[PDB]
């Protein structure tokens, strides 16, 4: 029914290197941030720990185990908080970071919206299986991307993932 | 404590093909709906889903897989969302979707009320253990319905069933 | 990234015996009633179930079986609707409860603010492998209490513990 307060709470998963990532991710955000349905959004890379005892620390690159573990643990606690999640998901370079966290969220039973992008339409459209049954719902991202503004993650219903080839 | 704003996120399972069901249903919503504590209340009937190469589909008939998983997981996921479950509960014909349910609720260790129906209370009081067991409060349809307007769904406070013979 | 409206939730567990107690967890509600991300605060001994069965009963006595199930699930179910715990933990006299709830929390993989207690500062600084390694947060209760007022439940970042001799 209709929700007296907004009670969607996005886990917003995506890699944040290269530039185009960081414009997907932020786009996402804009848009996410138009949805009258939502409460809350988590996005990883916003944040960040800082060990005291960490010295020089680059990205690459040799990190302290207190740094992986406190970063590690505050995107658990972040897909804990959630009640769905939203993954921009690159399928020209598959990132196993957010496959993880996608099977992490689909083992609590949480909703996973899967936003697939590409540059390559001429290329075969093709999934995983255990991604392809695993989201519960599919929003492209080429051409459906401003679903985000109006879905109602206060519910998140379903939409399976349909017409790509599967291995 | 008091809330600051309305935390409950009800899961409303019953039966829907009956009249009195759906009348139940209704009033069920109405009731909720006037509750100061409720954020959200999801009820699995109230939306579908459309498998566009499903001609001419008929409840009770043979149904697509696709509309079988889509509508199956628009209910797992509002039992995901949900932070409690209320059950409008047929003790004169057994729904073995909504004890599916409730099993399924307390596995996740959330609470759930059940609100037991019955058009012969001159008749045995019995009840299966599990159910008995499982639930967490017990509000009476015949006697008590109206008790989920004032309701505490901010913390559910325990109400374990008694009066009932268990087998 | 900000909230639109306040979502944490707060199981605060506590021993509530001595004046010291009572008093810590009273100053404990009052930060948390100042801090703009919490939604909800569910403490233990606040309200209480009576079983009508239930002759003479006395704290510390024997219990009626109905009032043990009731208490003990009023108690899960604060831990099921909340997001996080937030833990008065008294490292003189250790609590067996607030130690159970912690790890039943962290199996549901929530994150767990610790904020120990001690009246002997000039004892060896020491805690559980369990318990050091299981909180995700800590706010030191003697030198910190008021962080709880400021805190941002929205997101619970982690804090590793750190400077206790583990055992
Ligand atoms: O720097 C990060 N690398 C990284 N790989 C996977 C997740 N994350 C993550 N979340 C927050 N910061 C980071
Ligand atoms: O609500 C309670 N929770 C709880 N955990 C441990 C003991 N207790 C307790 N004693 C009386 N009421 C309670």
């Amino acid at each position: 029914m209709k929700a007296v307060v907004p009670t969607g709470k996005i886990y917003l998963g995506s890699p944040f290197y290269s530039d185009a990532q960081r414009e997907r991710a932020a786009k996402a955000k804009e848009l996410l941030a138009k949805n009258p349905s939502i409460a809350h959004v988590f996005f990883p890379f916003d944040d960040g720990f800082t060990d005291p005892d960490e010295k020089n620390p680059e990205i690459g690159g040799i990190r302290s185990m207190v740094w992986r573990d406190a970063t590690y643990q505050n995107d658990l606690t972040g897909i804990s908080n959630a009640t769905c999640g939203v993954f921009l998901y690159d399928m020209d370079q598959l990132d196993d970071g957010s496959a993880f966290e996608i099977g992490f969220m689909r083992a609590m039973h949480k909703p996973v919206i899967l936003v697939p992008f590409t540059e390559h339409p001429e290329k075969e459209k093709k999934m995983n299986l255990m991604i392809a049954q695993g989201v519960t719902t599919i929003i492209d991202g080429n051409t459906e991307f401003e679903k985000l503004a109006d879905y109602n993650f206060n519910e998140c219903p379903s939409n399976p993932v349909r017409g790509y080839g599967i291995y």
